[PDB]
């Protein structure tokens, strides 16, 4: 396949959480071909660095990691501040990081509940708040929120997960408005079920591909590098005046 | 004006989140004027007894106020099943209770952050939590939960509040899924720009007005009772097959 | 099982087309029931004759039936002009009619095309011009446009249906805000698989009994006085600050 | 201001709908400039050989310009087989063509309704049809059908538009399922208010200014090159499993 190139994005700071892995991988990868200048926090240190390695080695800007908790929003916040002093201010923000573990309403704690929203819901919005003063400096940028199908499907077996992917639209529009006056452009990626190895490993079955093959209008996997061409194309120039809006990159399933 | 009865709902038990005062005392007084045993939380303690001493004047059944800070989840857990132990089951939850209080994404702590989700996103769940074995032992039941137009229309002035509103959706939708086995209905209901006294109060201007004038369809005050009137309509057997979705009583703004 | 009354209902002067059979027949006994005026538009003359004699047997005023082919707009505008005058002006609207016919887009003439339009799309925007002059003398009114979950399901093997259902939103929303400042509310009914007859004999099989259970939150069949109960509603005093919006009766499939 | 490369758009072979003027003629010229074979209809005689010499100038493959009025079906589909036997089956097909005439409830006739329904909507339908079978033999393409903002907005002054504006989505939507099979892409796209020559002269003024600066989140104008290259987008292969969804390129608006 022959993908585009987007000149625009060539030299630009990009930040993205849990980039080590799945759709965050593939982002980190895209942005590193066009040039970028990538910055990514996760925890998973292994994978993170050889993702790093690995684009180095294709002849790519290297990707600076950072191993954090995103759970950890000063400790978060004073990474983003170290990479800024590292790469300059950032133009582009992408909110990827999320987990997707299974759990029932009778069974989940208070303790449980907070948990899920410190890691799906809440450093979306610390991230924000630690690029914006440099996006203004650089004259604008653009933000990058994942959402999913799971709410829109009416998903059962994680309520907590759909609460929180539900809430990223709340999150782009509100700001949206906000942050328009300085040209930061705001927006909402919603995937569907995306043939990540974590997919794979503990969610797929068969009534799942049965499922896949009924819902989707395009047969095939849909996979991690689909997602990442349309945030590229939401970071670049050719995007400077879509904001708000939600983009769903899902085969037509909802 | 000649409103609606609904014969199904005399004898219904309600729990109803932030039941004294706007949007909430006027589901209180209709629920009452059905004939259903409410019951209800707030922390504005005079206001809401006077609201039951009006409504048992007036005729109806005397609604059950308990004081609960919605923030303390084993506190408003403990209350849900106290209350249980008077009225017997809940049949009907409203999820009303919420604090838009204006914000900068600057200026918003760790602390603040959390608070403001510990009041209008995380109640919601553990009410559900709180009532659904109760519902399966009465063989069903209706939840209704607040959204608002806020997230539809990109307002600015507070990213924290039009998060938490737009996740009401995915808690609305996951459960859907999860309780339609159980004849639970789930169902999100979204106002417009209502006229309680905080709205008058805190945030209506001359701007505001000429802003209503312009935005919806139909001239002249959204009021409290427009709102109680579509969730008494979700409670009842009228709605036995609506689940999952958005019921935006809003004057045609969005 | 005890179903709501709606006093504002008694004495309104209610249009329905295809209110013979289907969802429509069961519209135009709730609207009887509650003490309104009722005419209706069918090609189906038996069935339309027996339910207005049923309406009657059942000690509610008795519709007034015309046989009209909505295809030709000038009798179709007669036959609502002659009903006014035995009726008077007319307080509520709702556009049902459709003709749901599967069809493949190789297989569709510009003859066929435009017969579909003439069905189920074209009918509704001349029922509104015959009954707003009236309704602005009544000093307003509530218009009720049928939509259907097919557009939002991408539902196949019928793309000038879902194309003629699609357009019922923008219909709505064009209108609610044209006959807003006349007190005219204008909403969108959306309806899920509702088990009429026509549907049972003309499209049910045992996959599609399986699809029903996949994708409805609530078991069970999805009957024509769902819809009708919702249209009840959105005619009443209730809604009389609802305008613009869909309202989905759907059982939780979308 | 460096705008993307399509490697992938190379050689395709592109039909257009009002590709003369406007938000098509900028589609036409970034097509073109991305190496794609495109040919168009339009009615705008002058403006459309106008631009396919100003592109053959520029130093890209020069469009194919045929004069068509779209209301006419049988000149239409002759005029998709002719080009075909130009420059071989269609890989893109762009539904563009509109006419945004206000036009008041009161005043529509019947043939007024025809003829807007014939511009607006019936063209779209008989394009799919004509390319289809060739799509098939390229081993798939990509459909992208025009909506509009109007409808989202509830856009008053011309409900005819709106109609067949929402409608697209259901053309869109019933048609991605139906063709998903054969590899063919079906998407909408929905302008804000694009600062088109039509646009400024026939409809803008001060007012017009005022709720386009009050409306958007991000200032400044929204013009043909922003539509083109969210077009470019979804032809190309970086978006081969997008389907059924509606990209909004609105500054905020909606
Ligand atoms: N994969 C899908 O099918 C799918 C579907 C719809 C939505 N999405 C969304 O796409 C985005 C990416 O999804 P994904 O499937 O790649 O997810 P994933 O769980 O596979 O990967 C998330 C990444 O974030 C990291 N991460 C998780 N918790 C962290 C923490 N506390 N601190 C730091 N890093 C942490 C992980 O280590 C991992 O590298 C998410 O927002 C997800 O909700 C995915
Ligand atoms: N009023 C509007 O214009 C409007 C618009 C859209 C959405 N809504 C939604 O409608 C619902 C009701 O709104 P409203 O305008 O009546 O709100 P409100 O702020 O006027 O009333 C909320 C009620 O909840 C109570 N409450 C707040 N915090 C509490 C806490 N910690 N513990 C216990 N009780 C607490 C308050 O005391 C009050 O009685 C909310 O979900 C709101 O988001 C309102
Ligand atoms: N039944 C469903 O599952 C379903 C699903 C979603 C949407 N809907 C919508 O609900 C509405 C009612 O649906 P339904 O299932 O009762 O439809 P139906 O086809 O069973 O009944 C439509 C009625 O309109 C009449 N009609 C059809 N063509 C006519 C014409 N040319 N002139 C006059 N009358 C004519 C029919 O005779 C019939 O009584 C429609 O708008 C439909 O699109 C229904
Ligand atoms: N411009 C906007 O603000 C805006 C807003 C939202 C939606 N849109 C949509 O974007 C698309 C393009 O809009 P536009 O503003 O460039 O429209 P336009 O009216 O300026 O141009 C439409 C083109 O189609 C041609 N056309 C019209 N009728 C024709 C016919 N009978 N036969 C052949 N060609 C015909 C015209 O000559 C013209 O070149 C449309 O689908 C429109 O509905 C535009």
């Amino acid at each position: 396949v022959q993908l585009a190139n987007f000149p625009s994005l060539k030299g630009k700071r990009v930040f993205i959480t849990g980039g080590g892995t799945g759709i965050g991988a593939a982002i980190v990868e895209a942005f590193a071909q066009q040039g970028a200048h990538v910055a990514f926090v996760d925890i998973a240190t292994e994978a993170s660095e050889a993702l790093c390695n690995d684009i180095a080695a294709a002849g790519h800007p290297k990707p600076l990691f950072r191993h954090c908790d995103l759970r950890d929003i000063p400790a978060f916040q004073a990474t983003i501040a170290e990479l800024q002093g590292q790469l300059g201010d950032f133009d582009v923000l992408v909110n990827n990081a999320a987990n997707d573990q299974r759990h029932k309403l009778e069974e989940v704690t208070l303790e449980y509940w907070n948990d899920r929203i410190a890691i799906n819901q809440r450093p979306s919005f610390f991230a924000v708040q630690s690029v914006v003063e440099g996006m203004k400096r650089r004259g604008g940028g653009s933000i990058i929120n994942f959402s999913s199908i799971s709410w829109h499907q009416s998903g059962g077996g994680f309520p907590v997960y759909t609460t929180a992917k539900a809430s990223t639209l709340g999150l782009t529009r509100g700001l949206a408005r906000d942050l328009g006056p300085h040209k930061i452009r705001v927006n909402t990626v919603t995937p569907g079920w995306v043939m990540t190895e974590r997919q794979i490993k503990l969610w797929l079955d068969e009534e799942g591909k049965k499922a896949i093959a009924r819902n989707q209008c395009l047969q095939g996997d849909l996979l991690p590098w689909h997602l990442a061409r349309m945030v590229l194309f939401l970071a670049a120039d050719d995007s400077a005046m879509c904001t708000a809006q939600e983009f769903i990159v899902d085969a037509g399933w909802v």
